[PDB]
């Protein structure tokens, strides 16, 4: 797991949340690396046919619209 | 903002891209934070109608599949 579990808390406390348990936490991040890792991966092959090998705001912009 | 960039930058990289712009790396950070958002705002009413103050992984569980 890259992203770090602290963070997670915070938005769904920011959401509004009283209490979250920490399997609640678990879960949303490893959902969202799970995302994260599907759309960076759609967004490279998208960069691969226009000729590029950096990653550009344009490519993950354009994976995440597979996804929505 | 609450997720961290370095750990977002390492997803992408981990999934196969050569080089990522910096701008890449904000920009795919701040939709996993907007989906964190939605997603937790819609497991905070799940917990509600099931009488419950606490979020548990099985209200993260049942708000995703409304987005997918
Ligand atoms: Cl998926
Ligand atoms: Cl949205
Ligand atoms: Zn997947
Ligand atoms: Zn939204």
């Amino acid at each position: 797991m890259e992203l770090p579990i602290a963070p997670i808390g915070r938005i769904i406390k920011d959401a509004g949340a009283e209490r979250v348990s920490d399997d609640a936490r678990i879960t949303l991040a490893k959902i969202l690396e799970e995302m994260g890792r599907d759309i960076a991966s759609e967004a490279i092959k998208l960069a691969r046919h226009a000729g590029r090998k950096t990653i550009k705001a344009e490519d993950i912009e354009l994976a995440v619209r597979r996804f929505k």
